[PDB]
RNA sequence: AAAA
């Protein structure tokens, strides 16, 4: 078991550095990763929204996660 | 493992109104009245099926126990 | 994790032969009655016959209540 | 124990015109000479291959039988 | 049996440019190079990798038999 | 019969080539591919940017 | 790259 997906994320988390989660229709929702799962990512900010992760385009840090 | 189940079954107990933005920036404000592996039916005046592969966010509408 | 919400609901929708609108990740509005359904299309009958993707379909929003 | 290969099927058994719109609001109106699990090869003026993952509905010209 | 590997590969033993529209509506007009299952290599003035899940339909530029 | 989406950024990689990264949105993000999983390419530019494969149309690489 |  390896891949990218689960460790870059579990990243923001730890260090839980603010991310932006930019859209597949041009909408930013900045928060940070509470968790994720194989389809969501929770975004959390003023409320913890749920983000299906079939509508991201790319995720970038705010800044950059050891 | 699963963090949707919780989610959703946890908007559903608390009875907690809900926003649920789709692909195409239109949002659909009801209340989860139950969801399948593909869809949620989001209640209002009719009850409707939103088919997940258009559900971009669910931003709940108050935080939740 | 087992069930299936979806047979139900559109199959509802059939024998009591409630009219739905259809809502496409277009926008479009596709008003029509639910023949059939599998599990990649829905056959909406309104002129005549067409077979819609369930590919392209956000929310799918019955014109009146529903029994069961 | 599908209705797209049999409807699709029938509209090429019967030779109708059909419309074959796409999610992006265009009509790729032809005639359908095959298809199998991922496309449909509307042969109009040229013989092209849409993506049934490009398609939103599929209305035929006229009814078919 | 399949209906798209195959177009794909009489579009490139014979060599016909091809346009490849995508979701968008854009239009990369090139040559089909070579395919897997995911993606076709388009090679015009850079061979460009274009995901099939972003194409809608692939016309071709003349007849391909 | 074989794959040809990891070689092809196996080899835009290791020869640090320039690329272009269409997306489904019409969007251009340029710059270097990192690294690639099945579901993500980590294109980076100024900070290192984890795009979805499912959010691309075309990938352009800057020359050959 | 319309926290819509």
């Amino acid at each position: 078991g390896q891949s990218l997906q689960d460790p870059f994320l579990n990243a923001l988390r730890r260090e839980r550095v603010p991310a932006s989660i930019y859209l597949v229709n041009g909408i930013k929702l900045q928060g940070q990763i509470e968790s994720f799962d194989q389809f969501v990512i929770l975004l959390k900010n003023t409320v913890s929204q749920m983000v299906y992760k079939h509508a991201i385009s790319t995720v970038v840090p705010s800044r950059p996660v050891s």
